[PDB]
């Protein structure tokens, strides 16, 4: 009943929309720098406040924006892969981390992000909604790749390690709250001293560790959590991802570190998309300490954009949007 008409015109345009979503069939598909956009299902809440839904995902690239202008007006982007409200963590993950867990086996780097306003399901989507969780499905498929008889042979071990950012200070959520330190050498290479990497034999472990870690971690809109999955081979490191739930995109309080960590990544994510020598990686304690994450020739990154699809957090959408459309550009 409040914002007119729009809800009855987003709905004879959604009628007229044929459809063309993903499924778990479709062909995984191999890219260096993957984005996607995530919608997540209007709440209950939002379903109490009469909230009209703005987004629509006609394909399995296509994701449209409707605006009141007092018409409807629709915007559209285009990613690698867009979910929608019925795509599970199962679905998502299939299309993003799952491909970069042969990465770390092959001797790679790869990394996963999970970026958008508050309340649009990061955490959800790497965490659990408590069910997993990326972190929880990269560690299972990370112990059966190594049981097979290919990498079996490579005498691998892994390691985990949890921690946490938040006001350009790390705290390690496995050794409880510990401030460690982030150096730089010489030769530019970063060490977090006093982190400790965590040996695991089983998926179990790692969910043990996740969920120890999970329970520290407090606002956490306002941080980020980085999970790491490293394989070493005799002790010398053969493979690391990186899986992050960053801070909230969202804008006294502070929002200044979290805006410039943000930039700074986008920057990183684009050189490693142009395979350049030199990433500012020093801008922000997030981007140094995934420096190595940022260069090489087997080096790939995916990027999940949640977004909340209310009319109310429209704006928040859009900034979602138009950052994520900059991340993979040439
Ligand atoms: N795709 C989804 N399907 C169902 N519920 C979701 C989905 N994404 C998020 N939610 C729910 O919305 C709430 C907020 O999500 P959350 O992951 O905490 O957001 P964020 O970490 O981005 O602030 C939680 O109760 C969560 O389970
Ligand atoms: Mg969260």
């Amino acid at each position: 009943f409040p914002n007119w008409e729009f809800a009855r015109m987003i709905k004879e345009f959604r009628a007229t929309l044929e459809c063309h979503p993903l499924t778990m069939t479709d062909p995984i598909e191999e890219h260096r720098i993957c984005v996607c956009v995530r919608k997540r299902p209007l709440n209950k809440q939002e379903l109490a406040k009469k909230e009209i839904d703005v987004i629509s995902i006609p394909s399995k690239c296509l994701l449209l924006v409707h605006e009141k202008v007092d018409y409807l007006e629709n915007q559209a982007f285009c990613f690698d892969f867009a979910f929608d409200e019925t795509a599970s963590n199962e679905v998502v993950y299939r299309f993003t981390a799952a491909p970069l867990v042969q990465t770390i086996f092959e001797g790679g780097k790869a990394t996963c992000f999970a970026y958008g306003q508050t309340g649009s399901g990061k955490t959800h989507t790497m965490g659990g909604d408590l069910s997993k969780g990326i972190y929880a499905m990269a560690s299972a498929d990370v112990f059966l790749l190594k049981n097979q008889p290919c990498y079996r042979k490579l005498g691998l071990e892994v390691y985990v390690t949890f921690f946490e950012i938040y006001n350009g200070k790390l705290f390690d959520l496995l050794n409880k709250k510990a401030k460690l330190r982030v150096l730089e050498d010489g030769k530019q290479q970063v060490q977090v001293v006093g982190l400790q990497e965590h040996l695991v034999n089983s998926a179990d472990d790692v969910i043990k560790m996740i969920d120890m870690g999970s329970a520290c971690r407090t606002n956490s809109s306002r941080s980020h959590a980085c999970f790491q999955i490293i394989l070493r081979a005799k002790g010398r490191m053969h493979g690391k991802f990186s899986l992050v739930d960053l801070a909230g995109n969202e804008r006294r309080m502070e929002g200044a570190e979290i805006n410039k960590s943000l930039l700074a990544l986008k920057e990183c994510i684009r050189a490693l998309g142009q395979n350049k020598a030199h990433t500012p990686f020093r801008e922000s304690k997030l981007t140094q300490v995934l420096r190595d994450s940022f260069i090489g020739e087997n080096s790939r990154t995916c990027m999940i954009a949640t977004i909340s699809p209310g009319i109310s957090s429209c704006e928040y959408t859009l900034n979602t949007l138009r950052y994520a459309d900059r991340v993979k550009e040439l």
